[PDB]
């Protein structure tokens, strides 16, 4: 799991 | 790498830091099939020449449930048909308008003559009227597009549908080993943003900003909430930026990695790799995608940002052990005439302060020459700063090379032919641009309210005889 | 069995296939709007100084939500500008809407195409620009609206007109009434499509034939009353709808006299009962209320259609009257050596052209020497069922000469700049540019410029 910004 | 962006350009220039940015939101839309827009058919066409009739129309288009939203199209309600177009053939093209109001064919990042055939600002066509242009493309094969284009307003337009991706062929590019099936392993990814108000219906003058307009729902080729059904092993997308001012940010949920292959004017010298990448907006980009770790029934999303736009569906598919070669083209690079000295084109201001080089455009006003088959450096400068934004140049009529950023290499998908070029606050990039034919040509920031705004300017080119 | 306006009546909007009928609006009656008097920067007998700002806002026009609207240093519409001939003027131009517009003097003898503010002199959002000129005209009415081109349909549709009164010496030693807002009131003529929310949709509405709504608006107020304090009260009527012609008559067929049209006073006064009134035609009409009493009110009507009720109140008797000869109308002699020049309106819907062609921003069309009377047949040549166009030229004020090789119509031996020319008809005019510069001639049916009606012209020095 990654998020962007 | 956690304390930076994955993306080439300044992070405080993004659109998100703006003071009136506008987020995605996903829509509570049906899933659908991406619509796939068919080639356009000739009327006629030998090996010499093509004939194609194209016609800016009004219609309704299904794109929420309830009532249909009011679109405009070329040869279709929404966007367009996908217009094939081969070097060295004679094209004739039969340009016809049904809208009710006069409208403008800007083929972006065709070297062809200006300022007829270029269909910008001094090309109208009236309601009923038809024209018809004529032109042989001596380019690169590369994703060009169609677009409106007067001024004013070619930003109203846009948003009312008009544009259609452009592919241009060429002998070079047909001896890769590239996917190539129009619709089934090669598709357009024309990338846009709308706000949707009562009825399902556009309102472009509701939602108007003089910064650029952006709508909280992503439409991806005139599609909500679209999905692909992945056949082959490898995918080709030819990404379009055809957003009024968003930039696109693009990844697959995992990183999975893509290979970028072309951009605006040509292939790249060499495959880049990515797992991240941004386009600014009329850029493109073309990207092999390879889904050969995914199992039948998965279904791999590509995002913007955080917000979700694309969902590959993945089908059994036959091995591909295809490898792209080190080098997919070369790259010719002028000389620059010592004659000539460096041009200074100065992009500044926001709001309705945009201009160049102290003033706004003026339909009547030449505002820069150069001679054809010379080359000159390009020094253009986005001035403003703090709160800054990218501004994507672009210039008619040509393909240039970017040689610097801010005296440092530019960034690693831009060695090609580009015709649009983000330029980050502050930054001066420095281009190689030579003009082949003769004409009136605009230079322009590509977020199409300043367009329309006044940072526009225009050169005339001559033949020094 | 007969019409009571001047023109071809099988030639009516009202016979048009998607005529829109108007409609009283339910609003309640308020008192008419009277935009007020631009106060200038500085002023002396010799020079005048004024800032004029295109501005999006918001107007009361029915309950509920606002309506957005654009004006002239006001909501919507504008503060009526005085000029004065001889005296040099200093504008400021100043443009805070979000798009790009034009500040025409519709009627105004200046040079083109700049000063002129057609086509060719855009002002982008933000911008400022500076104009000076001085009028060489007699008194009349004229008026500023937008006119890029396109759109200027939109422009004007969203509310961008305002009246200007040109002053001068002649006009001034004659009786009339002249306390404006008292007994001197604009009578600016529209009409508006409410659409939900009570705002307007210019698109929505549009149609290549002309744009019409069925709510009549005056000065920009739906359903109004003006209080009469004076026995006489002159009446300066402005067609600046987009299409819409009106047919004006009161209750009583009470009479009513013109003493002047688009470019001057009239050479002498005529009475009416009913003056009909195409797109961007003026009209000064004197209202004698010598009849009513306390409490009395007179409607003004256009067809069966009531516009603007007069309250009568108590008033001194007012026993002027005018004199026989208002103005005197000198005519300049045809220099012989120029053709007969032949000006060919056609089409209908988007095949609207002139002399066989749309406009194109980059071609001249005609050349005329400045100083040189000539002659124009102007032709409107749309088989019958057609409409009666309004032809008009910038940057002059032509005299009529004749319809059909017949008379002009009583009240068109004055200046004008505008004629309305009736399907199959051709009126010759008499036409001379005192400045030079790049001028437009086009129909004044917005939607019909703006669809391409029209052609440009060049004066030049002999
Ligand atoms: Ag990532
Ligand atoms: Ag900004
Ligand atoms: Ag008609
Ligand atoms: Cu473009
Ligand atoms: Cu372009
Ligand atoms: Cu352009
Ligand atoms: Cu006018
Ligand atoms: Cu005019
Ligand atoms: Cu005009
Ligand atoms: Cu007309």
């Amino acid at each position: 799991s990654h998020h962007h910004h």
